[PDB]
């Protein structure tokens, strides 16, 4: 006599990786990193039409 | 804590200034400029037909 339990393969998964600067959406912002937002207050843009 | 507060930016827009003549409608009319609109008194255009 002779059993065994195999174990016939082991399938694994490729997390993926999206930049949002290659995507379409992109456009509509200015991106703009700013370090020092944590130590910020109240921020303006200013207009003149 | 170190706190601020930032004008972040400042936008103004441009007047566009138009010329009548860069335009369909002056085909519509004959200009001309004359000066002494102010002292004349009746201009007449007379026709033949």
């Amino acid at each position: 006599d002779v059993e065994f339990d195999a174990l016939l393969g082991s399938y694994c998964n490729t997390l993926s990786l999206v930049r949002f600067l290659e995507l379409g959406l992109s456009v509509a912002c200015v991106c703009t990193k700013f370090p020092e937002l944590a130590y910020m207050n109240e921020g303006r843009v200013q207009f003149e039409v």
